[PDB]
């Protein structure tokens, strides 16, 4: 499950997952709040004074991103060190799950996990 699971689930017209039911109908794509979109990959590793502005270089230096979500704990004012982002429309997604799975500037480096919600039982 999960892996590849809902490939392409949605390609043309459809609304931004999980929108219009018992949350607010919004636009297309919604901001930093990363939707449960099939392209919704996990980011596990991130320093805490990281920002958006390097974080997305590394995460968009496979394919472009269509939008990511960096979870920040208000109380520190830091990132907690992990994120999702979704990809917008690169057939590297899979090679980005590959490469930059371990593809941090300097010494560090950041988990890529697929936490597409495709559960594909059959």
């Amino acid at each position: 499950s999960i892996s590849v699971s809902a490939m392409e689930s949605y390609r043309s017209f459809r609304v931004p997952a999980i929108n219009v039911a018992q949350q607010p109908a919004v636009t297309l794509p919604v901001t930093t709040i990363v939707p449960d979109s099939p392209n919704k990959i996990y980011v596990g590793g991130l320093p805490t004074c990281l920002n958006q502005d390097q974080v997305k270089e590394l995460l968009q230096s496979f394919g472009e991103l269509k939008g990511l979500n960096l979870v920040m704990d208000t109380n520190t004012n830091l990132n907690k060190g992990f994120a999702f982002f979704e990809y917008c429309d690169p057939s590297v997604t899979d090679h980005a799950i590959a490469g930059l799975h371990g593809m941090l500037l300097g010494d560090r480096r950041l988990v890529v996990q697929r936490s597409i919600p495709g559960g594909k039982n059959a």
